[PDB]
């Protein structure tokens, strides 16, 4: 079962860094907005 | 262990739907 | 000013977009192998 740990892990990390981008992704398109709005 | 493949079908569930936000 | 710095940071964004599919189809193959074999 370290081998399952083991992509456990690999999903935790993929799933994380994805929610990392994700969020940069907001602040992009939140100064996107206040540059058409403003 | 019945809890690494729990955590697994738990974890793989959130990964799966990432997938589609990817 | 914003214009540059918006345009500097979306491809920065975009290039880790990309980084992360290929992560994700990586884990994903290695599980699906996991599983069938």
């Amino acid at each position: 079962w370290g081998s399952i740990d083991q992509i456990n892990g690999k999903m935790n990390r993929v799933i994380e860094k994805f929610h990392q981008i994700e969020k940069e992704f907001s602040e992009v398109e939140g100064r996107i907005q206040d540059m058409e709005k403003y």
